[PDB]
């Protein structure tokens, strides 16, 4: 029961962080025509990908905890359904950010190999 609570506490935290990191990526806007802003944008996004990587460990940890909870057989019908929906969401929201962050990294690095 404390498992099911420690899990759900980490889930809201990572999930919230995930909406925030989306927020951040979608505020960044467009890559600069100015090679000077671009380099800044590039070195900023590299700290973003460092941050991404660390939170990738948290997402997996919650995926492990969630799964094992299901696996114990010790969850009720509803409890299981919910842990199941939560991991869909965690999987899908993570992958959506992870892909856009990788695009951005590529577009940023490509536009600097060009211009800088």
């Amino acid at each position: 029961e404390v498992n099911l609570d420690r899990y759900q506490t980490a889930l809201e935290e990572v999930l919230s962080w995930l909406l925030s990191a989306e927020d951040t990526l979608q505020a960044q806007g467009e890559i600069s025509n100015d090679v000077e802003v671009v380099k800044d944008q590039f070195h900023t996004h590299e700290g973003y990908m460092m941050d991404l990587t660390a939170h990738q460990g948290r997402v997996g940890n919650i995926l492990q905890l969630g799964s094992k909870l299901i696996g114990t057989g010790k969850l009720s019908e509803d409890e299981e359904t919910e842990v199941q929906e939560q991991m869909n969401l965690l999987n899908s929201r993570w992958e959506c950010l992870r892909v856009a962050s990788m695009e951005k990294q590529s577009n940023l690095h490509r536009v600097l190999m060009d211009l800088q």
